[PDB]
């Protein structure tokens, strides 16, 4: 029997923001987001998840506190997440995340009725 690390994480900080998804955006943006996000997270060490539903946002990123803010610096710079109200900024410990996620891929499939496809002609 070996011991676990147990919670370790002196320096992570989670930022939790509530969005707006702009009108602005497209799927292309969306699309070009999740790749580039996850390619710095990955390299920030921040993980994530993202939760998009009836046009709103809820994301948040688990980080170093500074690469946290490097990223948001690099995010709230933006006009595509309609306000990016994160508004939460919490140090915390950490483990939940390896990384960082999201939703919206090369389509969402059936949920399409819910917003995507609202009407044809
Ligand atoms: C809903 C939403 C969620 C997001 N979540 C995350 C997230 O979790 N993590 C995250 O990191 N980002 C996140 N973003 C930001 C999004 O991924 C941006 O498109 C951003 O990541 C672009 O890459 P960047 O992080 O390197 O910063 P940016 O500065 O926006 O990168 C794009 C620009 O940076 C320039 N650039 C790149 N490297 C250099 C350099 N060395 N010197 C000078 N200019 C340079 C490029 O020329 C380009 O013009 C999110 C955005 C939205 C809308």
């Amino acid at each position: 029997l070996e011991a676990d690390v147990t919670m370790t994480g002196s320096d992570l900080v989670s930022c939790c923001y509530r969005s707006l998804a702009a009108p602005d955006l497209t799927l292309r943006d969306l699309l070009d987001i999740v790749e580039t996000s996850q390619a710095h997270n990955a390299r920030a060490q921040l993980t994530g998840a993202l939760f998009y539903s009836q046009g709103v946002f809820f994301q948040w990123l688990e980080g170093h506190p500074a690469a946290v803010a490097e990223v948001m610096s690099h995010i709230q710079r933006d006009r595509r997440h309609s306000n990016v109200e994160i508004l939460a900024e919490e140090s915390i410990a950490k483990r939940r995340f390896a990384g960082w996620h999201m939703q919206l891929s090369c389509s969402e499939a059936d949920m399409r009725s819910l917003g995507l496809a609202e009407s044809r002609q």
